[PDB]
């Protein structure tokens, strides 16, 4: 009756942007754990200030703040659609969030290596500035230097391949038991495609399986 779906995937995937087109397209609610969050801060609530605590103290929310949020806040939402944004990250969180719901979507955004990393190939950064210039989107006006300074571009070591796929294997460490989990109930989907503008269609036609769209002419595109 009511949806319970969820999309995961690394920094870099996609998702919130697909997360917030679903929820334009199918009139869901946008839900994350950083939403909740700087909501609960600006609104000085209980977790909210404890977070606020714990951000500025060590620099890092614990796993079971965000869960104590997320499930009060889910709690408040029975009778409505979810679209989760990026929960559960950890196992422990999944086996809370299936104490309050049956979930029976589960996409994965799992874009192979190989792709991720020739994206950050082209890759050029004004380090004093931090501008950053993607060469096949936003290349620099005059090639190898920057915009506003004229200074040289570089590469640097968090793009290059080795700190890319270091990255990604620590993602997927902590992503793993929850993709088995979800993978053994029968409900996950997997995009592990090369063209990654192929994913919005992929996440809208496994909703529009589920849920009617509200028929707007911005899915395409």
């Amino acid at each position: 009756k009511l949806l319970r779906a969820v999309i995961l995937g690394p920094p870099g995937s996609g998702k919130g942007t697909v997360c917030q087109r679903i929820a334009q397209n199918f009139g869901l609610q946008h839900l994350s754990s950083g939403h909740f969050l700087r909501e609960n801060i600006k609104a000085s609530t209980e977790v909210g200030e404890m977070a606020k605590q714990y951000i500025e103290k060590s620099l890092l929310v614990p796993d079971h703040v965000i869960t104590r949020l997320m499930m009060s806040e889910l709690e408040n939402r029975r009778g409505q659609h979810w679209l989760l944004d990026g929960f559960p990250r950890t196992l422990g969180q999944a086996e809370a969030l299936d104490k309050i719901c049956e979930v029976d979507l589960v996409i994965s955004l799992n874009i192979p290596f190989e792709t991720l990393k020739d994206r950050l190939s082209r890759r050029w950064i004004h380090p004093p500035s931090g501008r950053v210039y993607n060469l096949d989107f936003n290349p620099p006006h005059v090639h190898g230097i920057d915009d506003v300074t004229g200074e040289p571009l570089v590469q640097q070591e968090d793009d290059k391949p080795e700190a890319v796929a270091a990255r990604l294997r620590q993602y997927k460490d902590v992503a793993k038991p929850v993709i088995e989990l979800y993978k053994s109930r029968g409900v996950l989907h997997q995009f592990s495609g090369t063209e990654t503008n192929k994913i919005w269609p992929y996440v809208y036609t496994l909703f529009s399986n589920k849920i009617t769209p509200i028929q707007s002419k911005e899915a395409y595109l």
